[PDB]
């Protein structure tokens, strides 16, 4: 079938098999146990009953945060971005989650790639259409993560996403640790599966710069997290987890700017299908 960026949407028969890896170190148990509790939050955010139902009962939901409070959803209809914010006190963290569209197929193959101005940081450029969404939506969120912080300032803030979802956790995360100064790289982190190019190489050094953590999770042959194209100037920051096959054979490569050793190291050789699904969990029906 299709391509999009010179990669597949649907796999090939006899695609080459995933070539074996040999920095780059083995995920151990409990790092895979914390990525896959991040995955499990942000799978909850294509439940209707999360957003815009606002309750905390799904499956995932109680699962991996049993004791969960929500304290405030929202959706920016022009492109279907929604979010939440939660807090677990068990936890002890305030969890921030976003997705965009399911419509993940067309939203791949439609995508365009010009960027905005960043401007928090001259020079730095993302993607128009996430940064779009982004500035609509954080006037939802920011208060009540501001507010949340005040009533617990022990806590931890995670913001996690999947997919065009995993954007908006960066930008998020970016923006907080940017006017919200009671948090740092001790206290604020990013996780996210299924997160495309975000921005270019200045964005990325950018994010780099500021110690925040940012996980990228990607899962096996996912096209998402290669496009947009580096060639049009897109760079991943953060650090690279690739799920080569669960439930133990998870890579590291611990840069913190892409590599050719975890992910792209199927190109081009990818598909929608593999966006679908990250350790187990079902991302985009809320199955």
């Amino acid at each position: 079938t299709e391509t999009v960026g010179g990669m597949t949407l649907d796999l090939p028969e006899n695609p080459p098999p995933i070539p074996a890896t040999s920095e780059v170190v083995t995920a151990t148990a409990a790092q895979i146990k914390e990525l896959t509790n991040y995955a499990g939050v942000a799978a909850t955010a294509y439940c209707r009953s999360v957003v815009p139902g606002t309750k905390w009962d799904c499956k995932q939901c109680l699962k991996y945060v049993p004791d969960g409070k929500l304290i405030k959803t929202f959706t920016s209809l022009l492109t279907d971005t929604n979010g939440f914010i939660l807090r677990s006190d068990a936890q002890k963290t305030i969890y921030v989650t976003f997705r965009g569209t399911n419509s993940f197929r067309s939203a791949i193959t439609d995508m365009v790639f010009t960027f905005t101005d960043y401007s928090p940081v001259k020079g730095a450029k993302v993607h128009a259409g996430f940064l779009s969404s982004y500035n609509q939506v954080v006037k939802d969120y920011f208060p009540v993560v501001q507010d949340q912080l005040t009533a617990y300032p022990d806590y931890k803030v995670i913001v996690t996403g999947h997919s065009l979802g995993g954007a908006q956790a960066l930008l998020a995360g970016m923006d907080l640790y940017q006017r919200e100064k009671r948090l740092s790289p001790k206290n604020l982190s990013i996780y996210t599966v299924g997160c495309p190019r975000v921005g270019n190489n200045a964005f990325a050094y950018y994010v780099d710069s500021t110690g925040i953590p940012f996980h990228r999770t990607v899962h096996k042959r996912d096209i998402v997290p290669h496009v947009p194209p580096q060639a049009f100037g897109y760079l991943h920051p953060g650090v690279e987890s690739w799920i080569k096959e669960d439930p133990a054979d998870v890579q590291i490569c611990t840069s913190n700017i892409e590599t050719k050793q975890c992910s792209n190291s199927i190109v081009p050789f990818t598909s929608i299908a593999d966006h679908l699904t990250y350790f187990g969990i079902n991302e985009g029906s809320c199955l």
